[PDB]
């Protein structure tokens, strides 16, 4: 389902990539997207899929477009257009200067200071989950570790019942990796039904949780509105439920397949943080966009007001012009260049929490479970979308090779 070419699009600029179902998915998700960077593909292409939209293919253009909020507005950040249209999350659906007062509040909630406070719980949960798994000699990493670990911390942070997980997780999934089961708006409404009561409750009778803070915060010297609060919280949820979760599976998938990588981290722990940047570069997983506020000529291509453009965060680090041998994982690269956490005014506030959960996982897993692999005859499937993922990740190990801590 290809939409008819708009008149202003030169036919030589056509490259029909489906962000929801790219061709090479079998090869791995990052490999499926990287087809965009082959020598046959222009720098800026038009895909007829998902209603028709631009895609910038190179780290340079992604960064520029990301910097330029004047032309590339955040108002309609998701493709397809109906989804970008229904999208009303704060601070993400706002541009500067308006975005600023909102970002400042979200920061209060997720920023450095919070990570520092929550450090010991993260470590405690990680060790507990791992130890519980260790003697089994087998899990479902995605369900057994990658889901609980990050989500239970977010639930803790947010002061929401662990009971809600399955329901929230479904809705969040709908937004980034749409099933056909529900439309963006529907999904958005459902999450909103969830949140509304809670905010009301935390407006009246505040706690110390992130929802209590967000609901009672000040923005531009006045108190936040319930609607505003609902709209930030919504984003906090999707951020919390849908990101680190998927990241961890790619990383673990790679570690299960690369013994030499595991050992390097065991022997030279000082490398973990370098390894973390390298894995964030290679297993980058986010692709959203922007909308043209006006007619604009960008690197010689005429964009029309209202055109949407995908600016795949994932792609910058995979760009050979930015990283030599991009598909190769090298913990000792002089310069790991990526935009995994975004670029421009919208740079990820949750980045600090994400790095903390990654590095803890790597250190604590390797400690107890040094030697593991993907289960014989398991075919790992990736998924594509606003946030990519791994369907399931069956691992096996000999318990006798494990170490209790
Ligand atoms: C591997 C993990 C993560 C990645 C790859 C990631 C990626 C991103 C990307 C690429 C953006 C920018 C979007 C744009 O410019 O439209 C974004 C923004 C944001 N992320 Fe993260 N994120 C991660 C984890 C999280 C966490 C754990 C949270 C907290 C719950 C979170 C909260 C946010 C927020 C609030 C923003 C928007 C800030 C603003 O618009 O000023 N993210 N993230
Ligand atoms: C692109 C993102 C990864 C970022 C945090 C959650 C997400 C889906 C958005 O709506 C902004």
């Amino acid at each position: 389902n290809l939409a008819p070419l708009p008149p202003h699009v030169p036919e030589h600029l056509v490259f029909d990539f489906d962000m929801y179902n790219p061709s090479n998915l079998s090869a791995g998700v990052q490999e499926a997207w990287a087809v965009l960077q082959e020598s046959n593909v222009p720098d800026l292409v038009w895909t007829r899929c998902n209603g028709g939209h631009w895609i910038a293919t190179r780290g340079q253009l992604i960064r520029e477009a990301y910097e330029d909020y004047r032309h590339f507005s955040s108002e309609c950040p998701f493709i397809p257009r109906e989804a970008g249209e229904a999208y009303d999350f704060i601070p993400t659906s706002m541009d500067p200067p308006e975005q600023r007062q909102f970002r400042a509040l979200a920061n209060q909630v997720v920023g450095m200071p919070v990570v520092d406070k929550l450090e010991n719980r993260i470590q405690e949960l990680a060790c507990s989950l791992i130890e519980s798994l260790r003697p089994q000699g087998q899990c479902n990493f995605t369900e057994d570790y990658a889901e609980p670990f990050p989500i239970r911390i977010f639930m803790l942070l947010a002061g929401l019942p662990e009971e809600d997980i399955p329901h929230l997780k479904y809705l969040t999934d709908q937004m980034t990796r749409p099933d056909g089961s529900m439309t963006f708006a529907e999904a958005k409404e459902a999450l909103y039904d969830y949140l509304i009561p809670i905010i009301e409750q935390r407006r009246q009778k505040p706690g110390t949780d992130a929802i209590s803070i967000v609901a009672n915060g000040q923005v531009n010297g006045r108190p936040i509105t319930s609607d505003e609060a609902k709209r930030m919280c919504g984003l906090l949820l999707v951020g919390g439920l849908d990101t680190v979760v998927n990241f961890l599976s790619f990383s673990m998938e790679f570690l299960a397949k690369s013994p030499e990588h595991r050992q390097e981290l065991i022997e030279r722990p000082e490398r973990i943080p370098a390894a973390c940047e390298e894995l964030l570069r290679r297993f980058s997983l986010v692709a959203d966009g922007r909308i043209l506020t006006s007619d604009y000529e960008f690197h010689g291509v005429q964009l029309k007001k209202g055109d949407q453009i995908l600016l795949p965060q994932m792609l910058s680090g995979l760009d050979e012009r930015e990283n030599a041998c991009p598909m190769h994982v090298d913990f000792s690269r002089q310069k790991v260049s990526h935009t995994t956490f975004g670029h421009g005014s919208h740079l990820c506030l949750g980045q600090h929490l994400a790095r903390r959960e990654i590095i803890v996982t790597l250190k604590e897993w390797l400690t107890r479970i040094p030697d593991f692999s993907i289960a014989p005859g398991a075919q790992i499937q990736h998924k594509s979308g606003i946030v990519s993922g791994v369907q399931a990740l069956p691992l096996v190990w000999d318990p006798a090779t494990t170490k209790a801590v």
